[PDB]
């Protein structure tokens, strides 16, 4: 079996750091228990010819203990020392350095402020001194990221919480998100306006050398440019850093899988699942069993395809945006890799229901019966199926929560009350439908979000101090355009409706320079907020929530910021589980479901379970609540259906 790319274990450790060892000081270093997997595979078997060391023909002492049964570097297949093995290269506007010596150059670098592009197992990482104020101002300026937080590697896990000590410390060495308050060695620019930093230990040796050697956190960030795929080959890297990293340390072993950090919450809450966790494979619920070859494209954003056989389920890694330039050579190479380890071909591909997706072009190129997937159907189904929901298990009353996501009848959904087994989903309800002003736009300027909202539901809201600068522009004509149905359809979004109030709120720059960032920025003002007694509600009418009330009480309760947008979470939250409590109480179910990115969201999730605690509640965790757990739920769907004789 293949098992996913795994941190440097201790031994490994113990023998690059003792003097006397062949292997000292040696970034490559391997053994059967560590090292790359996934990311150095051609194709089967697990064996060095078919891996990207193939080239790298082994010394006689290195070729022994890989052939000794006893040896912790039996069978190890990308096994290498100084002698046979790969090695660094330093590189800095026409200075050029190898080995040691080049290590010693990227480490002179980063203690001067500089920032320097490293080879990875994955890719490659920007790097600087985390502490260093002008140096990720520079890092941020040269990449056009105002904003977005930036991981950071420590070289030990000493201060942290246990459970954040735990995960860091696992083979799959994910980046865990942490409170910023244990971290006060980093410079405020690291998550600006967030309350936690993610952090990451070193788990190649390459990364241990650096970090043993820095002492101190550095910003560890991927490198690659926003609205392309990101390097993998030393060539790429080269071109696509040209402008940022001061210096590159490099290497000569092959990366030929696209493989990035995961990222994972304190609490153990999954958000990006790649790195460690990738090629293992998922049990399916209890009564899945028999289940023909399905190929499941996921979605359009944070894509992860999904391959469903027999009783298990085998995700990809993060493959990112699918409509950016280029995406389908790492995705597809990604598949290829993937079907082979599994010797898998599919006979059935099940995508979304969105004619427009990048992804259901894709799947009409394949000469397969093809079937769609309602988008937050799939989400409701993939928390069902990491919660062991059996096939015949009963309907549950779903709460699906997100930006934007095709519904029936071409309606676009984005947070809704379903009814949800793994074969059916009934809309019963949820937020109303509101115009996304300028269309694309709307999820890049919370303003426009804002003035939808008043247009709609506040009178004369023009006179109040949160509409002030869309008041002074000539909102006139989009109002005109949002009337006449011009590039604004309706969009019944959780994710627009946060940015409404962040931009009320005034807690995010009037254009955003990354995909929910005011709906974070919001969050963190209110988890500053310990609870308050406050007015405001979202009451139910029919099967809609009351916006109209809502707005004119929220616009009306003067109070800290924190405080509002601690009342803004509370009310949502209150609203949606009345609803919940009728559809499900009502029709005699007793589980609730949770889905959607909107649910990433700490706040909501425990404002939610505070009010229905009379109901049975499952929320996502060991795959992402958002776009990247998508392609299980098509998966557990399309197999249900055929299960069913279909
Ligand atoms: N402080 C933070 N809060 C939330 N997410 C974070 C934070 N730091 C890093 N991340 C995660 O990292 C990913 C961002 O990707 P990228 O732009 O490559 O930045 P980096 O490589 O620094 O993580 C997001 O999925 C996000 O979940
Ligand atoms: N902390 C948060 N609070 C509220 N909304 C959030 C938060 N984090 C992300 N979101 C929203 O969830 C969306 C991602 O949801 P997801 O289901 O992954 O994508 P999609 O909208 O494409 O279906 C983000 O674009 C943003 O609208
Ligand atoms: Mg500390
Ligand atoms: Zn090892
Ligand atoms: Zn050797
Ligand atoms: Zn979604």
């Amino acid at each position: 079996q293949i098992v996913p790319d795994a941190a440097t274990c201790p031994a490994c450790l113990a023998e690059m750091n003792t003097p006397g060892e062949r292997r000292y000081r040696y970034p490559f270093i391997n053994c059967t228990h560590c090292g790359p997997r996934f990311t150095i595979i051609r194709a089967m078997p697990y064996d060095r010819p078919f891996t990207v060391m193939a080239a790298f023909p082994l010394c006689p002492a290195c070729d022994k203990e890989y052939r000794d049964p006893l040896d912790r570097r039996f069978h190890a297949q990308p096994v290498a020392c100084p002698e046979c093995g790969p090695y660094l290269e330093w590189v800095s506007h026409g200075e050029h350095a190898e080995q040691e010596a080049a290590l010693q150059a990227a480490i002179a670098q980063l203690k001067m402020g500089n920032i320097v592009a490293i080879k990875g197992i994955g890719g490659f990482h920007l790097a600087c001194d985390a502490r260093n104020s002008n140096a990720v101002a520079t890092l941020r300026a040269r990449k056009h990221r105002p904003a977005k937080p930036l991981a950071v590697m420590l070289p030990v896990a000493d201060g942290l919480p246990d459970a954040a000590r735990q995960l860091l410390t696992t083979p799959a060495a994910p980046i865990v998100l942490v409170d910023k308050k244990y971290v006060p060695e980093l410079c405020d620019d690291i998550a600006p306006g967030l309350n936690e930093v993610g952090v990451m230990l070193p788990a190649n040796p390459l990364q241990h050398l650096l970090l043993q050697e820095l002492q101190c956190p550095l910003v560890m960030t991927s490198g690659n440019l926003s609205g392309k795929p990101p390097a993998i080959s030393n060539e790429q890297a080269l071109e696509d850093l040209q402008g940022i990293a001061d210096g590159f340390l490099i290497h000569n072993r092959d990366i030929v899988q696209r493989m990035d950090d995961s990222v994972v919450r304190e609490s153990g809450e999954m958000l990006r699942r790649s790195r460690g966790y990738v090629p293992d494979a998922l049990a399916l619920p209890p009564g899945f069993k028999n289940v023909p070859p399905v190929l499941c494209l996921g979605a359009d954003l944070k894509n992860t395809f999904c391959l469903v056989r027999g009783e298990q389920v085998v995700l990809s890694q993060h493959l990112g945006d699918l409509s950016d330039d280029g995406i389908q050579t790492q995705w597809r190479e990604a598949l290829r890799l993937m079907q082979n380890i599994y010797n898998f071909t599919p006979q059935y591909v099940v995508h979304d229901a969105h004619p427009g997706y990048v992804s259901c072009q894709w799947a009409s190129e394949m000469n397969l019966p093809t079937q769609t997937v309602l988008h937050h159907h799939a989400h409701a189904a993939a928390c069902l199926a990491e919660h062991q929901w059996p096939l015949d298990g009963g309907d549950v009353i779903a709460l699906t929560l997100d930006g934007i996501g095709m519904g029936e009848n071409g309606a676009l959904w984005g947070g809704e009350c379903l009814r949800v087994n793994y074969r059916e989903c009934e809309h019963l309800g949820g937020l109303p439908a509101v115009a996304l002003p300028g269309g694309d736009l709307a999820a890049k300027q919370p303003w426009r979000n804002l003035l939808a909202q008043c247009l709609r539901f506040v009178p004369e809201w023009q006179n109040y101090p949160e509409t002030a600068s869309v008041a002074a522009a000539n909102w006139s004509v989009l109002a005109r355009a949002i009337e006449r149905g011009i590039n604004a359809p309706l969009a019944s979004s959780c994710g627009r409706l946060f940015d409404a109030v962040a931009a009320a709120l005034g807690c995010a720059p009037a254009t955003l320079s990354y995909e929910g960032e005011a709906a974070c920025a919001l969050e963190a003002l209110a988890a500053s907020c310990d609870g308050v007694t406050h007015p405001v509600t979202m009451p139910r009418v029919d099967n809609q929530l009351d916006l109209a009330t809502f707005w004119q009480q929220w616009l009306n309760w003067q109070a800290p910021v924190n405080q509002r947008a601690w009342a803004f979470h509370d009310a949502l939250a209150q609203g949606f589980a009345a609803l919940m409590r009728e559809q499900a109480t009502m029709r005699g179910i007793t589980t609730l479901v949770f889905s959607g990115g909107v649910i990433h969201n700490r706040l909501l999730r425990a404002r939610l379970a505070h009010y229905l605690a009379d109901f049975t509640l499952l929320f996502p965790q060991s795959l992402p609540a958002g776009d990247g757990g998508l392609s299980l739920g098509q998966g557990v769907i399309a197999a249900a259906r055929w299960l069913a004789g279909e």
